[PDB]
């Protein structure tokens, strides 16, 4: 996958699929998706090999926060 085939950003990837398309579109209180760790776990497997992750626990450090600008909540 580093062909033309550069994955989304960390939000853009979670609120995207894990935040399906957009079942809120105007939200509030932010949070429209709660998924588990296999959602980041996956989203961080795919943009892991071209993020700037610093490891496994890393991505989602900064993957998990990112979620929060959208609303993809994530429980263990």
């Amino acid at each position: 996958m580093t062909f033309i085939t550069k994955t989304p950003p960390a939000a853009v990837l979670l609120k995207k699929a894990a935040g399906i398309e957009s079942g809120s579109g105007e939200p509030n209180r932010n949070k429209v998706a709660t998924i588990k760790r296999d959602k980041v776990r996956e989203i961080a497997e795919l943009k892991m090999p071209d993020l700037n992750a610093a490891s496994i626990e890393a991505a989602m450090r900064m993957i998990e926060g990112t979620a929060r600008s959208m609303g993809i909540v994530v429980e263990d």
